[PDB]
């Protein structure tokens, strides 16, 4: 609420980091390397962003990424489609969303219906090379399914602010070259902190 | 032109990386650490972005960063103030720009007038803790001045895609904890490459 914008901002940063591998490029440069072919990236403009969860945060993400020319679709069980259309988000059933997306970001509570919202079954319906962001709650993206999708290249990259366990005790996800991460910084700004 | 949007998108990513230290946070996570106090960040919304150079790329950057609620000011010796106002950028003389900016981004050619555009003189007029982005041409930002401003905290962070010498032979800048960098990736997307 108070911290809606901090969260939305971090999310949009993670989307741009996934498109251009800025974290990985900075580590490469700090190691004295100059690796230009390795960090060939993609443009956001024209790409499709799926926003799962269309409350305050998800709406803030949408309007920000619309300015980059991304197409914004999404799903929220409770938000009427008229409301989501007011902020430029086409609502579709989940089953319609998966194959359309270049990027998927989650802005849901952690409930049994959203634990593993992204899992092996939903990864398999995604377009090959989908990129995912979770700056919401640890466990929305099933971490084992995610590593499997990174290993096969079904998922081309992920950005995680949150983990099923914090700090994350299992490191294969975090240490993967196509994964960028933060220690649950979503609400960690001076402005969110100080009202 | 062809690569205007690739450049503009990398620039907006660098600004978001500066605000939230995403590259530094990922490195901290990849080193097995969980450092939440260290990576306190700031919100973009309400902050001022100075844009030096108001051609295609600078204009693209402006409209994208306007969606985050940043105030966009800037300077371009050619563009009239009524025109730049038409894409939401308030023109002011440089001397006016320096004290007002939370972030400064450069989108100029490399000419005698722009080499060391940011230097010890211009850093001293900036607000304490300014963050700077160069994704245009190496040398617009004087590198020795930049390191001095990072060491003193006059500059709170910088993001560099380009260097006076490439690859950069001198590492005190690149290795600084508040500096994020890439190996001149500005035009490096599949879409810019392939017309
Ligand atoms: C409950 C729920 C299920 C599926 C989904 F995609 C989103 C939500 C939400 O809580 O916003
Ligand atoms: C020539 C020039 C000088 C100062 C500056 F801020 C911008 C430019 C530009 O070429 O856009």
């Amino acid at each position: 609420n108070g911290n809606s914008l901090s969260a939305a901002e971090l999310t949009c940063g993670m989307i741009m980091c996934l498109a251009r591998q800025i974290p990985q490029a900075t580590a490469s440069m700090k190691d004295g390397k100059w690796e230009r072919k390795k960090f060939m990236g993609t443009e956001l403009n024209g790409k499709t962003l799926g926003i799962l969860g269309l409350g305050r945060i998800g709406r803030e993400v949408a309007t920000r990424m619309q300015s980059f020319g991304m197409k914004t679709i999404g799903y929220d069980p409770i938000i009427s489609p008229e409301v989501s259309a007011s902020f430029g988000v086409q609502q579709l059933p989940l089953e319609e969303i998966w194959p359309l997306c270049d990027f998927i970001t989650v802005h849901t509570p952690l409930l049994p219906s959203t634990t593993g919202l992204l899992n092996d079954n939903t990864f398999a319906q995604c377009k090959k090379g989908v990129r995912v962001v979770n700056c919401a709650r640890g466990g929305i993206v099933d971490e084992g399914a995610l590593l499997r999708a990174l290993q096969s290249g079904q998922c081309a990259g992920a950005a995680l602010d949150v983990f099923t366990e914090e700090p994350p005790r299992d490191r294969a996800l975090v240490d993967h070259e196509n994964v960028i991460s933060c220690p649950h910084l979503g609400a960690s700004t001076k402005e969110a902190q100080s009202r």
